[PDB]
């Protein structure tokens, strides 16, 4: 993509400009603030779209776009995505690629799933505080999970209204279409905004090597998880359900997996993977035709794991320990954000800010992730496809009732 | 109703489980927090629906569903309901069944009726503070009266637009339908959530007998008010307008009043009370046919008085003295909440939380009211019907212009 | 207008009642609070409409009502209006008719143009704070510019959807129609509310003469700016673009300029000014017919300058120095508020409260401006027309491509 080319030029232009300035001389903090500042505007403009995206997206999906295969598929996609998100979380916490009550954390999480007030859910979340007399208190930070939960119920209830709700469905489609023209417009300013964030990050850092390590270990963590998720869990889950040889199964899809690494798009890989399951594995076109193109938008195991790893890496870098509820929010938002980084065009960065905002994390560090994203995007696209493929397998085998 | 059977099983299951635990041994506060916790989820899920109910409900009612008899009826219903709400307030403050600046309180109330900002009205209300230099300051708590006032004006203005506003009417019907499917879904979780609140209330209390007294005196206060409201004020207002014998009037409707106590529903009592006024009193079918079925949704004198008593009883129990504005908010929200506990199905508990939230009261004590509600519901249903009946009377007499 | 007659009776009735009380004896502060109080209700009821007006207005305008002449006109109107707003600001700060970090002020402004959160933009704005460790912190005050920017993008994006967005256009027309029936209803209570504000202002003031001076100097500042804007800048911009004799140009429109001063309405002046440019200047009906009636709603150079002067005069009176960003907010809100004081009927006062709220200024001083507004309204209506007229000129000359 031009935007993909522009964003990487952008990273370079900003990396080089960042060193030139860093090696040039100490940059007065008000001059770094300014070099960064257009990049802060980019984060502000994306964060501004999170709320209207969540509401538009949820309502349009759960109503507008709602058999046995369907449940089989949907149950598969969601299970695998949460597995990848949790694996992400487990792995990032174990390897810990970053260097700078428990019950309450869980009850605050459950509390925040049911916000007393929707406008207040939009910009504030509940917390427990110790006075040893405990109290609930508000804290700044959009209650994302609470809002999502409300809008899932809202959105399912609207489906259960059928055409009686068609005017409300239509209203929220238009809102989605608009809000998506804006996430596209803003993403055109993204290369310059990324440039400025990076340029501003290099100049601030005390020791490039510490950050090169930390970011390197961040890349090893994502590839570990994609390897575990792609190479063990998904095949293992196929064998456990199909009692079939997964090594046989891979043999068929290898054309697709090659295609995924090269294309870095599951949409471009789509016609290849139809062939690989229809011809080589011999999966019934019906089970394919449903599951492959649906899976190419909602199943993104690999994008789930990346987002979970990335979120805690940013947390860890900014010397934040996540409480048990934060780490559960990360798993649930990583899952959803995955589903929507794939469903919403050029929402990759929006969905990262969703995750960071949900856990109340400093957002400017997203710059280093944008920097290494281009290498990782081909590898997670591979795990993303392989998942969809195994699904075709697990659905067809579980669909011999027919 | 199954829900009515389930909620009372729920109260029992929780009362017994509450004693078993209370008599078992001292329960560590973090274990009571947990026993209660599913019940806090119920309050959170209902409070979350208050805002979308008020907006949906107001707009759908004042526009969608808007002669001489009509004004006669509507002026009667509203007057009697405010009388019952104030009687409630007077009675509860006099008998005071609970044991743990004035101008400013009124101006803060009037201020809060006109909120400077609607989003801020949704989660915050104005207050006067003494520094002797007075200031306005925000306080946490949804400005319910302000929001309602805005949405009455909004909703009347939309009616005065006619079909020019039909798309906005339709949009807010669908929203109402949805928001009502959710208040139904949540009310199915209500028995378990009530169980857990009660279970959690018994275990916390130091002296069961003090609370049995206080709750008992709460029941005597409601029956006093239903007696005064049903037995004196309504007949007196009939005689004052009709110069007719009220004791004669009761003679006719006694079949209905019996039916009300047994049925505990004004909807089931409805065909009986048509008969009693058409046949026995000989009220013109026209004046009946309008006033009886409309009154069976919006006239609930007895549900108004109960809600006013209940609100201040919770206030009093939680060692809160209500300022003159709080007590006026209670009368106005008790009035509205009455009208909507009757108009919105399974909204009884929602409408209680509306009243408690409007006055910023601890909500968990709603449990004891849910506990004694089943005895009181047959008695207030009686006063509720008798009111509608007298109305048929007062409208027919005031409608001899014809 | 009756409202115009009533508001001036109102000012008098309140001026006289204010003196009577002021000369009567010292009025206990709680009795002044009360004399003022109905006027505070008026400010509250208008401020409550700002948000739904901005959203309704922006969406209905930028979508519903969106050639070369059109760009020529629109580029002219907007340029001249910002010139008048800045002239307003320059003049009021120089003459300074009122008696009781820089970069950060600009970055806070730019930050506030891109609000991280829309609900939070609705009632809160970002600020820099010094700890010399700088931080961002929220402050109470609706982020008007941020909200407007979001709703311009939103509104343009919806236009670029065409009829695909017709249901969302229709929805936001109805909302506009409603919100405008309310700004009309409230403006009928305005004379009494103005009366009470004034009555309350006289009684509080220590020295009438200081305030008569300050308000007098406020009137000299507006007339200076209308003279500079009307008499120098607009003709100069005509000569610079048309190389034509402006003194000739005025000769034609003098019938209109007379009509403007007398009528105090650009709508009543409208048929006159068609004649003056079609007959005397000989401007092509086409260029007139587009530009004159459009300009009679959106070009209000003179109303822009007044609002800018008025805003800083209120700031200055309330011993507030505006930071560089505040003064830029004033110029941008003064521009917009101009456009909408003209487009929205009886929104003059709403649009003043928009400007004061945008800069977080005490609003009750709007009373003195309402008091002197009647003299100034004929003079700014004159500059308002002259601007539209010169535009017809500058568009026709720049439209000889044809
Ligand atoms: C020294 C430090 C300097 C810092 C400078 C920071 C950048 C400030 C400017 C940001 C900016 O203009 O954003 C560019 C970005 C991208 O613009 P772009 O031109 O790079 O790419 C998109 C191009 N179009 C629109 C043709 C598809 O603007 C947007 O996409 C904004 C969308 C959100 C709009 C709502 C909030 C902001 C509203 C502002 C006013 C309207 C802007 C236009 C909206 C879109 C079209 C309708
Ligand atoms: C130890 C302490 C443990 C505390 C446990 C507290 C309870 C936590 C779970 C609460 C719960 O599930 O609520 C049950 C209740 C009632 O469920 P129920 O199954 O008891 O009764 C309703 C049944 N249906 C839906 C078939 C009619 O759920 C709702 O009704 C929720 C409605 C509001 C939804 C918006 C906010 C919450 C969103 C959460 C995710 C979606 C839930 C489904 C929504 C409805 C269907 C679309
Ligand atoms: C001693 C100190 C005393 C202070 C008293 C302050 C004034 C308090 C009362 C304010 C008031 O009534 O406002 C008058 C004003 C003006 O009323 P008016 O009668 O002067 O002029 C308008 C007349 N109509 C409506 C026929 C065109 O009311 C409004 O216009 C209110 C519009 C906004 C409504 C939303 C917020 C307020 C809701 C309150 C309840 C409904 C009111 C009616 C709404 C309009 C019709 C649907
Ligand atoms: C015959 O075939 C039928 C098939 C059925 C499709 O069903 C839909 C079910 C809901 C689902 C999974 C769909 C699309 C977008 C999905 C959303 C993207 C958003 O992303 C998020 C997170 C990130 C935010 C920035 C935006 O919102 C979520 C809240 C939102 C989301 C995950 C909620 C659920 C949505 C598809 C049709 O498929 C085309
Ligand atoms: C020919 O017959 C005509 C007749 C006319 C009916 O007119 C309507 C007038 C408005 C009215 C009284 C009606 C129904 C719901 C009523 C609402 C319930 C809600 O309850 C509340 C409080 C509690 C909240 C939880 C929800 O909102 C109020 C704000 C809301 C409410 C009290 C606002 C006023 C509404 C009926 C038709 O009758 C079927
Ligand atoms: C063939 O002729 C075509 C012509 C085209 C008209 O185009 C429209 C373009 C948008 C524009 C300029 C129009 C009307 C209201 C204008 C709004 C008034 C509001 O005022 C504000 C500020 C004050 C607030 C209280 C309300 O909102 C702004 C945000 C809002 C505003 C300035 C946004 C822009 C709007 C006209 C038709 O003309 C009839
Ligand atoms: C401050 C901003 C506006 C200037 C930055 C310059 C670069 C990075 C940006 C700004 C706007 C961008 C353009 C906006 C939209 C499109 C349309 C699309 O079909 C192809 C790319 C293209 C043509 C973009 C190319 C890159 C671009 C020129
Ligand atoms: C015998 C074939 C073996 C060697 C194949 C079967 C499946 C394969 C894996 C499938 C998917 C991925 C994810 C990718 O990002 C890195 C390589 C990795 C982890 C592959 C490595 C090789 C592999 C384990
Ligand atoms: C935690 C929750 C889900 C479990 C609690 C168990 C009990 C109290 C609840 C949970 C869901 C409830 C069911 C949900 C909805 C309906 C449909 C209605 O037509 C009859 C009652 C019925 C069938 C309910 C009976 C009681 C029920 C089984
Ligand atoms: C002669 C008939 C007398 C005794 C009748 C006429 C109306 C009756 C009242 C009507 C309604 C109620 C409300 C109910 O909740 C308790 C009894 C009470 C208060 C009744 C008591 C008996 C009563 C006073
Ligand atoms: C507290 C308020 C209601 C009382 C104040 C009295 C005066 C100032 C106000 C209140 C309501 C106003 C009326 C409301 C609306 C209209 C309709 C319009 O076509 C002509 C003017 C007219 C008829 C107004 C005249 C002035 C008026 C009588
Ligand atoms: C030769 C004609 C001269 C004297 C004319 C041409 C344009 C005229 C100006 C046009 C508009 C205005 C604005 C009005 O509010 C005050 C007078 C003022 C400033 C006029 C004063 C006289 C003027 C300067
Ligand atoms: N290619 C896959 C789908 C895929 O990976 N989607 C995706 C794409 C971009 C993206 O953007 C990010 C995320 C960050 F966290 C970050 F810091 C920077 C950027 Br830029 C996030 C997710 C397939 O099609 O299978
Ligand atoms: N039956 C009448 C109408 C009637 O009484 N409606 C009604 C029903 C349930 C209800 O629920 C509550 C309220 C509480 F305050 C509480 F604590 C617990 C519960 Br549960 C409130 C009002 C008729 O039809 O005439
Ligand atoms: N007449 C012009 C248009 C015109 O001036 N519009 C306008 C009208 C009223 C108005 O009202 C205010 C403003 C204040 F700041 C104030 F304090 C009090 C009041 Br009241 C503001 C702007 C034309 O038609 O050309």
């Amino acid at each position: 993509n031009l935007l993909l080319t522009l964003t990487v030029f952008g990273v370079i232009l900003g990396a080089v400009c960042g060193g030139l300035l860093r090696l040039a001389s100490p940059i007065h903090p008000d001059v770094v603030m300014l070099i960064a500042f257009p990049g802060d505007i980019l984060m502000r403009m994306l964060k501004m779209l999170i709320l209207p995206l969540i509401i538009s997206s949820l309502i349009t999906g759960l109503s507008g776009l709602d058999g046995r295969l369907g449940t089989r598929a949907m149950v598969y996609y969601m299970s695998t995505t949460i597995i990848a998100a949790v694996l992400g979380v487990i792995l990032v916490l174990a390897i810990h690629p970053g260097n700078p009550s428990s019950l309450d954390a869980f009850l605050d999480l459950i509390r925040n799933l049911f916000p007393e007030n929707l406008v207040q859910a939009c910009f504030q979340q509940i917390q427990t505080v110790t006075k040893i007399k405990k109290g609930l208190e508000f804290k700044d930070g959009m209650n994302v999970l609470g809002l999502i939960g409300f809008f899932i119920a809202f959105g399912i209830a609207m489906g259960k209204m059928g055409d009686q709700a068609k005017l409300m469905v239509d209203f929220f489609n238009i809102l989605n279409e608009i809000v998506m023209k804006l996430v596209i417009m803003i993403m055109w300013y993204s290369p310059l905004g990324i440039a400025c964030l990076i340029c501003g990050k290099i100049i601030a850092i005390k020791d490039l090597e510490v950050v090169a390590r930390q970011l390197g270990m961040y890349m090893v963590t994502v590839i570990i998880g994609l390897i575990i998720h792609g190479g063990i869990f998904l095949p293992l889950i196929y064998f456990v359900v199909t009692r079939k040889n997964p090594f046989s199964f891979f043999a068929g899809i290898f054309q697709a997996w090659i295609t995924a690494l090269g294309t870095a798009s599951s949409a471009g890989t789509l016609p290849v993977t139809f062939r690989c399951l229809e011809e080589n594995l011999g999966i019934d076109k019906r089970v394919t035709r449903f599951v492959l193109p649906v899976g190419a938008t909602i199943n993104m195991d690999g994008t789930a794991l990346y987002e979970a790893v990335a979120a805690i890496f940013i947390a860890q870098m900014n010397g934040v320990v996540l409480d048990g509820g934060q780490i559960v929010t990360v798993s649930l938002t990583a899952t959803l954000a995955s589903v929507g980084a794939a469903s919403i065009p050029s929402a990759g960065l929006v969905t990262m800010l969703l995750i960071l905002t949900a856990v109340g994390l400093p957002t400017e560090d997203i710059s280093l992730l944008v920097a290494v994203d281009w290498l990782l995007d081909r590898m997670r696209t591979s795990v993303n496809v392989v998942g969809d493929s195994f699904g075709a397998g697990i659905v067809y085998h579980l669909s011999k009732s027919e």
